[PDB]
């Protein structure tokens, strides 16, 4: 299941210096009978240019780089219309000659459907991220993906994004998870850790996490006990002080993979007198029991019960603000990567 099944925008550095090139590779992993796609990719077009015949700019017109599949021969077609003012790209690449893709019964599901090449043109922290527009409409933020039959999938995968470059670990503001081990053999588990990095007088958290309940269990992260769809998390550093009144609740849908997380400060003003504000730190620890060694990961995704999430991601400062920017959701690695 998601997120094992996904589409993902992988870099291949994370740090580049002003003029040099940075390969984004868009890869899908496990799209049962892929056929194509149309996606709609956004960036910084003050930080990164898209290039390439091996160079220039991208025009209007501009296709991405050929990747390791949709190169056979099944009438490909392919379309891109970019607004390079407004830093998006928009492409379709789909093959068109179905009855025969599906006679030839040998989908392509895992693989790079294209590559896009940028250029950095000032250094800044920045990310790269498929977002809806207008002209879809209904993509899976921004993207479609399409089966041998010609029909859009519209459900079973994630969106693992944003790519980000030249994010200073020490220096950015950010929520990510981090694992005590990205390997780990079947009944063991792996501690995942909810944790930000310098979120200005930061109040709570909601966040939305997606895995593969056919290849991991959420589980009490100590003790091994599987969580039910109302089980707290393990505190961490933060929003662990009595005096301000925390409050946690978890609201999770175990048979689908999703927990749903929240933990909140109440008592604001005498959190706010302290002048000590909870910025960088760990939130949460919640445990993933390996019942399958192959590989997945855990991610932030969005929640049609988050509307206002950053990729499944909500953060309040001491004044019950939601923080709506200034801020990276840096996904966590693979797990038992082959």
């Amino acid at each position: 299941m998601a997120p094992t099944s996904s589409i993902e925008i992988v870099l291949d550095k994370t740090t580049a210096s002003v003029g040099e090139i940075v390969t984004a590779s868009i890869n899908i992993k496990n799209i049962t009978n892929f056929s194509g796609c149309q996606l709609n990719m956004k960036y910084d077009p003050a930080v990164l240019q898209p290039v390439t015949s091996s160079g220039v700019a991208y025009t209007k017109s501009t296709m991405p780089g050929a990747g390791t599949i949709l190169n056979s021969d099944f009438n490909l077609r392919q379309v891109a219309d970019n607004d390079l003012e407004k830093g998006i790209l928009n492409f379709s690449k789909a093959y068109v000659s179905l009855d025969d893709y599906r006679t030839a019964a040998a989908p392509e599901q895992t693989g790079t459907v294209a590559v896009v090449k940028f250029k950095v043109l000032k250094e800044e922290t920045s990310s790269i991220s498929f977002e809806d527009t207008t002209s879809v409409p209904n993509a899976i933020d921004g993207t479609v993906l399409f089966d041998w039959n010609g029909d859009r999938i519209q459900s079973g995968y994630s969106v693992i994004q944003p790519a980000v470059i030249n994010l200073d670990m020490t220096k950015a503001s950010y929520i990510t998870m981090g694992y005590d081990k990205n390997a780990a053999e079947v009944g063991e588990i792996i501690k995942a850790t909810v944790k930000i990095n310098k979120i200005t007088n930061f109040s709570g958290y909601q966040v939305n996490i997606k895995y593969d309940p056919t290849v991991l269990q959420a589980v009490n992260p100590k003790t091994g006990v599987a969580y039910t769809n109302s089980s707290l998390p393990t505190s961490g550093e933060l929003l662990v002080s009595e005096d301000y009144g925390p409050i946690v609740q978890g609201v999770h849908k175990i048979s689908e993979g999703i927990l749903n997380l929240s933990r909140s400060y109440t008592a604001l003003e005498v959190y706010r007198a302290s002048e000590s504000p909870e910025e960088t730190g760990t939130l949460a620890v919640v445990g993933f029991k390996v019942l399958q060694k192959k590989a997945t990961t855990v991610v932030f995704e969005d929640s049609e019960t988050m509307p206002n999430g950053i990729t499944g991601t909500t953060l309040f400062n001491w004044y019950g603000n939601r923080i709506q920017s200034g801020y990276f959701v840096i996904q966590p690695g693979e797990i038992n990567s082959a």
